[PDB]
C-alpha cells in the first residue's frame, strides 16, 4: 500500500559497493548464476549498467536510490521476486554485450531498466487468477494484466523524488525511453509471446525482417524479453531445477486458493498433482521455450548458448521422466 521507498543507508552502501574482481569476467557469460552471491545482487546490476552504458549514463545518487528502492517493490513470494528481477537483467546484459551495436544507447539503457522492473509488485499470483476472480487490477487492466501494473511501478518509483534516472534525457528521448520501457514490460506477458514469436519466424523464413523498421524492432525487443523471462531453463541443470521448486511454489500456493473458492485448479498448480510436473515440463520446454530460443538464435546468433543450455535441460526433462535422475537437493 502505498509505494515503497529505501533508505539512506541502503542506497549510500550501494554507491561504495565494489564487485570482487573474480566476478567480473563471469558476470560476462550467459550461463552465469547469480545464486550464491545475494549480498551482490544490487552491487552487480550497477556494475552491468556501467559496463553497458557508461559510468556516466546515469547520476549514481539517482541510481542507487532508484535501484534500491526497485528492490524493496518486489515482495517476498517464492519466485517473482528480487532475485528473479536481477536474474532477467543479467540476462539482458549477456544479450546485448554480445550484440551492443545493434541497440542505440537509449535502448541499452531502457531495456536494462525495464528488466529489472518487469515483475515489480508482483503478488505471487497469475493473469488467468486475478481475472477469474476480478481482482481490482483486472478492472483496471482487461488484458496483460500484471505487467500494465508492473509498468505503472516502474513509473511510480521514478516519480519518487530523487529516483528520476531519466531526467536528463531530452523530451523527446524520455518519452522514447518510457515507450521503450512500456512496451518491453508488456512483452513478458505470455500471452503475447505465441503470436510474436510466429510473426518473427515468418519475417525471418521469408527475409523480410528488418531492423531499419520499428515495428520489427519492437518485435525483437519482445522477445528478447521472453529469453530472459525464462532464462532460468538456460542455466546448469541443479540451477534450473532448483528454480523450477521456487516457480512450482507460487503455482501450487494459487491452486491452493482456488480450491477455496470452489474450483479445482489446472494440474499445474495443483500440490497434489506433482508426479505431472516433469510432463508439464516438457510441456512448456517444447511449446514456448525450445521455440523462443530457437527463433532468438536465428535472429540474433551469439545468443545460441541459450539455446544449447535450453536444449540440454529438456533433456535433463526427458531422463526424469524415463526414471533416469540422480539425487537431488532441495532447500527447504
Ligand atoms: O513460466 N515460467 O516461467 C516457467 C518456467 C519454467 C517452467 C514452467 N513450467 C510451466 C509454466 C511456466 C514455467
Ligand atoms: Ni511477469
Ligand atoms: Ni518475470
Amino acid at each position: 500500500a502505498g509505494t515503497s521507498i529505501c533508505t539512506s543507508e541502503e542506497w549510500q552502501g550501494l554507491m561504495q559497493f565494489t564487485l570482487p574482481v573474480r566476478l567480473c569476467k563471469e558476470i560476462e557469460l550467459f550461463h552465469f548464476d547469480i545464486g550464491p552471491f545475494e549480498n551482490m545482487w544490487p552491487g552487480i546490476f550497477v556494475y552491468m549498467v556501467h559496463r553497458s552504458c557508461g559510468t556516466s549514463c546515469f547520476e549514481l545518487e539517482k541510481l542507487c536510490r532508484f535501484i534500491m528502492s526497485v528492490k524493496k517493490n518486489y515482495r517476498r513470494v517464492p519466485y517473482h521476486n528480487w532475485k528473479h528481477a536481477v536474474t532477467v537483467a543479467h540476462c539482458m546484459y549477456a544479450i546485448l554485450q554480445n550484440n551492443h551495436t545493434l541497440f542505440t544507447d537509449l535502448e541499452r539503457k531502457g531495456l536494462l531498466i525495464a528488466c529489472l522492473c518487469h515483475d515489480l509488485d508482483h503478488r505471487g499470483f497469475s493473469n488467468s487468477y486475478l481475472q477469474k476472480f476480478d481482482h481490482p487490477l483486472a478492472a483496471l487492466y482487461s488484458t496483460s494484466t500484471m505487467e500494465q501494473h508492473h509498468f505503472s511501478q516502474t513509473v511510480s518509483i521514478l516519480q519518487l523524488e530523487g529516483h528520476n534516472i531519466f531526467s536528463t534525457l531530452s523530451s523527446s528521448e524520455y518519452e522514447q525511453v518510457l515507450e521503450i520501457i512500456r512496451k518491453a514490460i508488456i512483452a513478458t506477458d505470455l500471452a503475447l509471446y505465441f503470436g510474436n514469436r510466429k510473426q518473427l519466424e515468418e519475417m525471418y523464413q521469408t527475409g523480410s525482417l528488418n531492423l531499419n523498421n520499428q515495428s520489427h524492432r519492437d518485435r525483437v525487443i519482445g522477445l528478447m524479453m521472453t529469453a530472459c523471462d525464462l532464462c532460468s531453463v538456460t542455466k546448469l541443470w541443479p540451477v534450473t531445477k532448483l528454480t523450477a521448486n521456487d516457480i512450482y511454489a507460487e503455482f501450487w500456493a494459487e491452486g491452493d486458493e482456488m480450491k477455496k473458492l470452489g474450483i479445482q485448479p489446472i494440474p499445474m498448480m495443483d500440490r497434489d498433482k506433482k508426479d505431472e510436473v516433469p510432463q508439464g515440463q516438457l510441456g512448456f520446454y517444447n511449446a514456448v521455450a525450445i521455440p523462443c530460443y530457437t527463433t532468438l538464435t536465428q535472429i540474433l546468433p551469439p545468443t545460441e548458448p541459450l539455446l544449447k543450455a535450453c536444449r540440454d535441460n529438456l533433456s535433463q526433462w526427458e531422463k526424469v521422466i524415463r526414471g533416469e535422475e540422480t539425487a537431488t537437493w532441495i532447500s527447504s
